This record gives C-alpha cells, structure tokens and sequence, in this order.
C-alpha cells in the first residue's frame, strides 16, 4: 500500500532530528577545533564533556535538548564516522542495523532518500 | 565564522522544514502547490485549484523567511528537481560562492 501520514512523519521527524543534531555538532566542531568523540558522544551537545576536556565550550551548550527517535529510542553517533566524518542515524523501526521500509536506516549519509 | 555558519544552518533547517511541508501537502492532495500557488499554500488553503484533502492547520505553522530578510523560492516541477526549494544566498541572486552561494534542497549535501 501507499506510505500514509504516520510513516512520512516520523521519515521527516527523523530527517529533521539528524539535520539539527549535525547542525549542533557543526557548532561544537567550530568552537572546539574537534568533534565529539564517540565516547563523549551526542551528551557533549548538552553537557559540557571531558577527556579531552573542549578548548571553547559554549555557556549553555549546542542544543537545547537531544530528541529521540520515532520510535523512542536516542539517536546513534559515531567521530570518526564509517559513512563520513561523521556518522548520526536512527537505525528505524527494527532497532537493527539495515532494512527497509519503516525499518530503513536513516543517517546524515543518506538523507537523500528521505528528503 | 558563527554568524556565517549561523546563517547556512539556518537556510539547511528550513529548506528541509519546507521540503517536509511540501511532501505532506502532496501525500494529502496528491500534487504539491503549484509555483503559482507557492509556499503560502502549507499555511493556507489555496484555490484554483483548491486542494482536495486540505490538512487542518495547514502544513508549516509560519513560513520562514531567509537569513538575509528575503522569501525562500519554489518552482514546481523544478529546473533541479522534481520540486525546488531554496534560498539565493547572502546576494539574492542566482550563482555565487561564500556568503552569497544558493542553498536549496538539490545541494544540502554540501551544507549539511
Ligand atoms: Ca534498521
Ligand atoms: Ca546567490
Ligand atoms: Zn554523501
Ligand atoms: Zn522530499
Ligand atoms: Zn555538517
């Protein structure tokens, strides 16, 4: 059947969320010299991170709060990403790496497919 | 500069907010507005021809304008896409680098 109102909307809220989050993540990089790394993670937006402590840390951070995906769960990060610099992606409504469908992957990589 | 990544971000934000009105708009109504019709069709119900399954509300909550004060531009069918939506930049005119370079939703690769 055709793709109904639900499905786009969480496709667009999930394209919507990784958009700003990158966007966050941008900002963190050009105050800081460096991304996040995977350990210090989507957290360093909110929460001012440590080891490496950041050389330029914005009063109030980068974000105001980290969302969730569609389906309740955080959304995924990876610095150095396997996709590109970096990786940030919800991995859909099987909780698991591929699929299609509500279960396809959506990343900052291939935001394409969903625009 | 943050002001200027400021500003790209912004453009990327709305571009893909528009774009996501846009594709509702067209899952509701089956067409996306016309370029004549424009993006004040997601906040209020157009005519001629009037839209056959309308949302309540509309599509956007408030069109945005651009970081340097201008209208976003659409053109349906697109020249770039099946539907464009974009800003001119910080020049207002077609073409351009730095500041002054189009953002639209054919290229947010590479302002993502
Ligand atoms: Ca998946
Ligand atoms: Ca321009
Ligand atoms: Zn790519
Ligand atoms: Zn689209
Ligand atoms: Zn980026």
């Amino acid at each position: 059947g055709a793709m109904g109102n639900k499905e786009k909307a969480d496709q667009q809220k999930a394209v919507t969320d990784i958009v700003a989050l990158e966007n966050a993540l941008d900002m963190y990089k050009l105050d800081n010299s460096v991304y996040p790394t995977t350990d210090q993670g989507l957290e360093a937006l909110v929460t001012k991170p440590t080891n490496p402590e950041p050389r330029n840390y914005r009063e109030g951070g980068y974000i105001k709060r980290l969302p969730k995906d569609p389906w309740g769960n955080d959304y995924q990060y990876l610095s150095p990403g396997d996709k590109g610099t970096i990786d940030v992606f919800t991995l859909g409504a099987d909780g698991q790496e591929g699929g299609e469908g509500t279960g396809a992957d959506i990343g900052n990589w291939n935001i394409q497919d969903f625009q």
